[PDB]
């Protein structure tokens, strides 16, 4: 389908024999159609944050911005 | 159980606002495991989904784009 920046994490720091993600979840906000999902995740020394309709989607993004932090570029 | 094609009609239809507009995107994969892209855009969003025949592919599609509208899974 497409890279999921989960799977792509969590190869990247297999590879690295480090310590796998770590998903936490920060907040469930909103009314109605708004309702939104915050996640965070930590890896390799740093952290980031995700928003997402889902706590999937929330996770997906919180991987990938991790992933730029972590200078791997986008995907 | 919920069939989402239908779910996304019956919410467009309520809000009076314009049917949903599917576009098959492109037919792939390997042997018997055929894989449909289709496309969806209703309440100005769009979405895409991925399956083993167009109209499970229609389905995820139009899961997907509830799911970006605020109405939730399923």
């Amino acid at each position: 389908g497409m890279v999921n920046p989960i799977s792509r994490l969590m190869q990247i720091q297999q590879a690295r024999k480090e310590k796998e993600p770590v998903y936490t979840l920060v907040e469930e906000r909103g009314v109605a159609r708004r309702r939104e999902f915050i996640m965070e995740v930590s890896a390799s020394g740093k952290s980031a944050t995700g928003i997402g309709p889902t706590k999937k989607l929330a996770k997906k993004e919180a991987a990938e911005n991790l992933l730029v932090m972590l200078g791997y570029g986008r995907s």
